[PDB]
């Protein structure tokens, strides 16, 4: 390892001391370019976010320089993409031996470069990867219908990359022959299908089908099949849950940056949507302990916890429907304004408690029943505000309250205090006027402010959305490419097969064999000379 | 065709087609400049509603299966399962909130028998006589959180799409 180029030594020495006029000379000397520019971007952003004490320097100069080298990298790549894209992707994938055998895409990905990853060629690369073996630009309706009937693929209803490239190559050859006048693999017949059943667009649909199947099975075990002893349906439930846990654990340790511990754990625990799986897998096991404990009263609470966890297992499907571009920026706007509602509800609750304590204090004597105090002080006003205003006026002296006794026990509040017989000493129209002022302040003045917050924020947030979704689009795609092909009911058998392959003591994976690529010698030399010529054009 | 039962369905299809013959008049009232760009805006945002309705329907099915699973034993009647699991929550969400609290132990449900047939659901399971073993205020609190998430958090997003 550690091959010698003179270029990166001078460039690195110029970069780490934050000197612009040396670095702009150094970059024109480097053999390969794009990897160097993105590497300098990552070095400077790490060095800025670590220092934090010399506020002026790190706050201005290093971030300006890092954004500048980001702009240089985008410019060089967009100049290479206009020429001939089919070598541009190989430029984007390859291992660069100069910078420590890391690739180029990973450097841009790690360094939080939102602007380089939104460039059109890299999005086309990700779409061509996620799209699998079957060629892109084929509409989803056809794809799902081909998933419905398996031999329609062998008949041919969706186009393929191999045959399109063969036809394009034959057309180019015919064009060259016609201009004169006046390499590419052939297509397989049987393995067509087995190659179709590995693209991630297929596995996402089979996994979402198995996820609806899990919801069906859990509902039919929870409502109908529950008993004090386990059935076969509940055993199928058990094993299918543990299969989901096992596939999550095996997709931890087989990712890239696999060497070492807790880095991917620190990556995973950071964000909000992982909390749901982390809660639910624990609470399910708590339910199984309580379920198997086999007691008189505990069995009830064990059913209770599991009925609570079904809400969570239903709730994490909405994050799965974040993938689509149409529903992508919708959820983040709902996520953004969650915080204000609790403080707003608190502000309203102060007002309703005040109204209730006043109302019950005015025309009612000291009542010894604390449950009647709370039910007529917080509850009845909180139930008043949402009813309709002609329905809300429910005010007479004597309908159901009883008070000759201290507190008729069977659900009777204390009567209002009376001066004349069947007459309130307090005028009823004072109650009417007070209730009108109260509900007038409640409806129009509070909730319309609450509404008014959301519309302005929604209008304001529109401009910056396009990028973060693309970054998350990569954050999704890499998972399913490292998942076994079988649906999750059988992921246990493939996990066992993977472990039995693993204990064989032989390990030469094709794991990410379309992410990390190592070139031959002459292809690399001609490629680097090509891109250096493109930089000198730029 | 002049049959016993087909004549009914033949009247049915024609009564369906009258909706369509009434529906194509709105496209005729696209000619005027005042009503011209109005219809295209309605036409543009049709697609999102189905996905939004699906997202809401997941939440209501979850709530219903939880609610009927908690305080009711295994019921053999599949029609009662679907009517108390999908329908009663889907009818709950559009009623008014004081009207929505319709919760007592014993009004119309009958369960000494496996399933009184004439439109009677199974009774909630009881510990004491005429008392739910499950506290009623837990049902109240759960329903408050449920309708709080249903009203303000979903449909205002649905509204917010159209204005922008």
């Amino acid at each position: 390892d550690t091959v010698w180029d003179p270029g990166r030594d001078l460039f690195l020495w110029a970069v780490v001391q934050n000197n612009r006029e040396l670095a702009e000379i150094g970059w024109e000397q480097c053999r390969d370019c794009i990897a160097a520019a993105l590497a300098a971007s990552k070095i400077l952003r790490k060095l800025a976010q670590e220092s934090g004490e010399d506020d002026s320097e790190e706050a201005t100069e290093m971030l300006e320089l890092a954004n500048h080298y980001e702009k240089q990298a985008i410019g060089v790549f967009s100049e290479c993409h206009s020429w001939d894209a089919q070598r541009a992707q190989k430029l984007l994938i390859r291992i660069s031996p100069s910078w420590g055998r890391s690739t180029c895409l990973w450097l841009a990905l790690e360094a939080h470069d939102k602007s380089f990853i939104a460039h059109s060629g890299v999005q086309a690369l990700l779409t061509q990867i996620w799209c699998g073996e079957l060629s892109v630009d084929n509409p989803h309706w056809k794809v799902l219908l081909c998933m419905i009937f398996f031999p329609l693929i062998y008949t041919g209803f969706l186009t393929f990359r191999r045959d399109e490239d063969i036809q394009r190559q034959a057309e180019r050859t015919e064009q060259q022959k016609l201009a004169m006048e006046s390499e590419l693999k052939p297509l397989n017949c049987s393995s067509r299908l087995m190659s179709f059943l590995k693209s991630p667009q297929v596995k996402f649909y089979w996994n979402i089908a198995s996820y609806f199947g899990f919801l069906w099975l859990f509902a039919v075990v929870l409502m109908i099949d529950f008993q004090t002893s386990p059935s076969w349906r509940e055993l199928l439930l058990y094993v299918w849950l543990t299969s989901l846990v096992c596939e999550e654990i095996r997709q931890l340790y087989h990712d890239f940056d696999g060497s070492g511990f807790r880095r991917k754990a620190k990556m995973y625990i950071k964000d909000l949507w992982n909390i749901l799986d982390v809660l639910s897998i624990v609470l399910f096991i708590a339910g199984l302990i309580c379920r198997l404990q086999a007691s008189d009263t505990v069995f009830y609470i064990g059913k209770v916890i599991l009925c609570i966890d079904f809400i969570i297992f239903c709730l994490r499907l909405m994050a799965i429907f974040s993938i689509s571009r149409t529903l992508g920026p919708k959820i983040i706007i709902v996520r953004r304004m969650m915080l204000d509602l609790f403080f707003f509800m608190f502000l309203l609750s102060i007002w309703v408690v005040a109204y209730g304590v006043a109302k019950q204090g005015i025309l009612i004597e000291n009542e010894e029943r604390l449950n009647w105090i709370i039910r007529g002080a917080v509850y009845e006003p909180y139930i008043t505000i949402f009813g309709n205003f002609p329905t809300n006026i429910d005010n007479t002296l004597f309908d159901i309250s009883s008070c000759s006794v201290n507190a008729s026990d069977p659900l009777k509040p204390k009567c209002p205090m009376l001066n004349a017989d069947n007459t309130p000493v307090f005028p009823e129209w004072l109650t009417i006027m007070m209730l009108c002022v109260y509900l007038l302040f409640a409806n129009i003045l509070l909730l319309n402010l609450l509404i008014a917050i959301f519309n302005y924020t929604f209008q304001e947030v529109q401009d910056n959305t396009d990028t973060i979704w693309k970054f998350q689009r990569y954050e999704l795609i890499k998972e399913y490419h490292s998942r076994p092909a079988l649906p999750p009911p059988f992921i246990l058998l493939s996990h066992l097969i993977l472990f039995i392959r693993g204990v064989f003591l032989r390990d030469l994976p094709q794991r990410h064999k379309n992410f990390r690529q190592e070139l031959e010698q002459t292809e690399e030399e001609e490629l680097l000379s090509w891109e250096a010529y493109m930089k000198d054009n730029y």
